[PDB]
């Protein structure tokens, strides 16, 4: 069977693949793959652009590399990547900790609400994994913090955040400028600046998200109406439907416009609301 047909190999044998598509977006393709050597399955991705120029497929070498060497339990591990030659273009193969139980936004469509017990654990967790990344040497900033790539374990399990490090490949992919996702990225960062703090308003937004089961800002009509209201400070609708007000507090603090008054992580992580049990 599917099992059966290893259909790729990395050069050293190491990871194979499986002719089996578990997802599809618009930037990546994500195949069913094989740890040789360990005998785990993974995460075999295939980009969808076959015409990135040389300097963007430099440039992401070095970043797969750093990449490579970061581990953490709230990280979705990255094993390693290489450019296969597919028909006529360099095919970028990313190979990943294969996430079984899809991510944080499917679970909240599935359970419609989530209870509070299980996103204080679940923030806590995305903060720990932050935490760690914002205190490496030097710092590393994910900058495309989103329910939609943070996974879990299973129903009862386990946070680990995805697509680290592919920011600067997503925004290169078909040559169009995509910065990030609107509803999650801080006003500083259409000015194409950032800092740790765009993670300290994503995560704010995550909350908001987990919180609510909506997404922010989904009364706007488009992304230029999302832009001008970050820009000048206009919170999302759906703060106004968070039901407990210490997330509520945690939320505002997180998403203030004006980068130095948000919250620390540390601060975050010693308030009440998550600091008990
Ligand atoms: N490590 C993983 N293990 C299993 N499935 C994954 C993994 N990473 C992504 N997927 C799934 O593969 C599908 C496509 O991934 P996704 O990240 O949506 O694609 P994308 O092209 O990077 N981004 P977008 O264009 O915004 O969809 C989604 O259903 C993901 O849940």
């Amino acid at each position: 069977g599917a099992m059966d047909k290893a259909v790729g190999m990395s050069n050293d044998g190491r990871f194979l693949k499986f002719d089996i598509e578990i997802g599809r977006g618009s930037f990546k393709t994500v195949y069913k793959g094989l740890d040789t050597e360990t005998t785990v399955e993974v995460a075999w991705c295939e980009l969808q652009d076959r015409k990135l120029t040389k300097s963007e497929r430099q440039r992401f070498k070095e970043e797969a590399e750093m990449l490579k060497g970061l581990q953490h339990p709230n990280i979705v591990r990255f094993y390693d990547s290489w450019e296969s030659t597919v028909k006529g273009k360099k095919c970028i193969v990313l190979v990943t900790e294969l996430m079984t139980s899809g991510t944080l936004k499917t679970y909240l469509k599935r359970f419609k609400v989530m209870k509070i017990k299980v996103l204080r654990s679940w923030c806590r967790q995305i903060l720990k994994g932050l935490q760690f990344l914002h205190t490496r040497t030097p710092p590393i900033i994910h900058r495309d913090l989103k329910c939609d790539n943070i996974f879990i374990t299973g129903p009862t399990g386990s946070v680990k955040i995805g697509d680290l490090g592919l920011a600067t490949l997503k925004r290169a992919s078909f040559a169009k400028s995509v910065i990030g996702t609107p509803e999650f990225m801080a006003p500083e960062m259409y000015e194409e600046k950032y800092d740790e703090s765009v993670d300290v308003y994503a995560f704010g937004m995550c909350m908001l998200e987990m919180a609510t089961s909506e997404y922010p800002y989904s009364e706007c009509q488009n992304a230029a109406q999302i832009y001008r209201r970050v820009t000048s400070g206009v919170k999302p609708a759906s703060f106004d439907k968070v039901a407990i007000p210490e997330v509520k507090e945690i939320i505002e603090g997180c998403i203030r416009q004006n980068k130095d008054e948000r919250y620390s992580i540390k601060d975050l992580l010693n308030h009440a609301f998550f600091q008990e049990e």
